[PDB]
């Protein structure tokens, strides 16, 4: 059924997988070098045997299509995806005052008491990013993400390329080069780099009315990541396709190491033993249509009829 | 045999290819996505079934190796693979004399008696290249080609960030990162692009002693290009996997548009009436070791038995 792809990675991890040490400790089985796809004329790889989120999914979405790089966005469509990095970026400061930030989420999930100082340290700043501009203004600017990557590349004589603004002109423009791409590795800055971006190049391709992309990807976690990342995908290419007026025909996904933790061993197993239900449908809005001009509302989803959802241990 | 994988695209293309309309008129038939391995501890990837010249992609990559863009090195070790772009950079300067060079190659496998006009100007300058100096230093120079590209990304704060050499050493340095990655694609500069690199990303992976590489190659020509790409990438890793101490695993080809011209129906037909030889095997050179400094004689190829090779047309 559409998501099946994920279930054969699932298991074909689990089941061929290296043991390889990770940036942290934590296990990690590993395949390197997987491809897979999904024809979203016939429906949306949400996965329906784990409930995914797809209200999280969008807001973050349309938050990289705004060029938006300030975590306030996503605060106020309570939306928690990239909070624990600006919390770094402000408890390093001169201007972090109280108490033992000192890992936070290292020591969350198993810690110390670490969620009554962790959580009301990060909630009260949490609530200062969506309040204080000078604040927002600060700490919760994030930087180099997706969006500034992809509406506004850093220029050598001091500007900014909308590459991706520019590839959906080119497609309008002509249908067909290998040349449609956007990128969003920057050699410059992975010294520098938080989380270096994971779904690290895409591409498109019109053919006679379908649009498709693909997605080179670094890294995977195919337990939480994978799940995420398919989708996220995929309304982009809904999105981008309604854009220069096409069709859509698939999606197309390229990873680099495909992993899935060696705390996420039996999760997936339980995911396993499910049976796949038919895929939810995706309402775009014929309406409007500057695709950078997409509200939440614009993206309504139909049929998701999930399973219950698993229970995961943090990515570390 | 190692090297079906080619043929296993060749076939699937001329058999799923869709008729698109490339950047000329030239017809193609195409696959979007596609991922292809090979096994180099059991072999080399040098098509037996077509005669590929190693000596002309040995030398190339090593120019690429050394940071070189200058069309020189090239012209010592008779490879011609390069000539044609600094023509262009040559023909269209206040310099260029005499003649209507007013498209050479695109009236040249068809013409006009071009070969006598076109393949002189052609020598008289490749011929100067190689002899007067500050020629070289003009047009001979190309600029933006994978040797400046992975060894001296041009720097927002106008340096060289040397990706390739930094990447090996972060090999030695530890095994495992999902960052091995040495991009060639620069967001700023594919205005003023003449080829935009093809091979547009790739990924090293070590795992337990093995090496590998993932390739991310926003196009294929299956006819010229693939059995050339093929090999560079092998010799790369085999050359990359032999400079940080390891040994070798596989090569992973990923693809975005792959196509055979419609000019190549007939000559790929003609390779798949073939049926392969054993692959052949590759001496590397084992006192020598910063591998930018390996020489053409360093890289002894063994026991290529190729059969005969096929005539194509030029892909404009
Ligand atoms: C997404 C995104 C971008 N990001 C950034 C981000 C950064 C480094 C990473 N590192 C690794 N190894 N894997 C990741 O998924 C990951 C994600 C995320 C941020 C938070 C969550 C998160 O807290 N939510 C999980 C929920 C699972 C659960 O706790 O029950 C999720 O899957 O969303 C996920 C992704
Ligand atoms: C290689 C490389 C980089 N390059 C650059 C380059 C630039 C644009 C392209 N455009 C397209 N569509 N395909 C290409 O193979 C191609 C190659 C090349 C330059 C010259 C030759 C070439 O003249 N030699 C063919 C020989 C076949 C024959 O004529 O019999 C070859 O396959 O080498 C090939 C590749
Ligand atoms: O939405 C996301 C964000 C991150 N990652 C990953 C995969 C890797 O485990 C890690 C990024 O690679 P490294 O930083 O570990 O190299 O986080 C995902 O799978 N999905
Ligand atoms: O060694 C090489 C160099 C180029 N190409 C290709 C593939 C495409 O046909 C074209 C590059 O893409 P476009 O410029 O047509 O988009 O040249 C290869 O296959 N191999």
């Amino acid at each position: 059924m559409l998501e099946q792809p994920y279930l054969d990675l699932a298991k074909k991890v689990l089941d061929e997988g290296h043991f390889k040490p990770d940036r942290t400790h934590t296990g990690t089985y590993s395949i390197f070098g997987h491809q897979m796809r999904f024809d979203l004329s016939k429906g949306f790889p949400l996965l329906t045997t784990k409930k995914v989120p797809f209200g999280l999914i969008k807001s973050e979405l349309l938050w990289f299509l705004h060029g938006d790089t300030n975590i306030r966005f996503l605060l106020q469509h309570r939306n928690h995806i990239w909070d624990e990095w600006a919390f770094e970026k402000w408890v390093k400061s001169d201007e972090y005052h109280g108490p033992d930030m000192t890992d936070f989420g290292h020591r969350s999930q198993k810690d110390p008491e670490f969620a009554a100082v962790y959580h009301e340290e990060m909630a009260k700043f949490d609530d200062r990013v969506l309040h204080d501009d000078a604040f927002a203004a600060k700490y919760g600017d994030l930087g180099l993400v997706y969006g500034s990557q992809w509406r506004a590349w850093h220029t050598s004589k001091g500007d900014t390329i909308d590459q991706l603004g520019d590839v959906i002109e080119q497609i309008k423009t002509h249908p067909y080069s290998r040349r449609l791409i956007v990128s969003a590795w920057n050699p410059e800055d992975v010294p520098t780099m938080a989380l270096p971006p994971c779904h690290t190049l895409y591409q498109f391709y019109v053919n006679d009315g379908k649009l498709s992309l693909q997605l080179y990807q670094r890294s995977a976690d195919i337990f939480l990541g994978v799940p995420f990342n398919i989708a996220s995908y995929a309304l982009l290419t809904h999105l981008v396709a309604h854009e220069c007026g096409l069709e859509v025909g698939e999606f197309i996904h390229t990873f680099g190491d495909a992993h899935l933790y060696v705390n996420h061993l039996d999760q997936i197993k339980e995911q396993l033993s499910r049976t796949p239900r038919p895929a939810p449908t995706l309402q775009l809005n014929p309406d409007k249509h500057d695709i950078f001009d997409f509200d939440m509302k614009d993206i309504k989803l139909l049929n998701y009829d999930p399973y219950p959802a698993i229970k995961a241990p943090v990515a570390v």
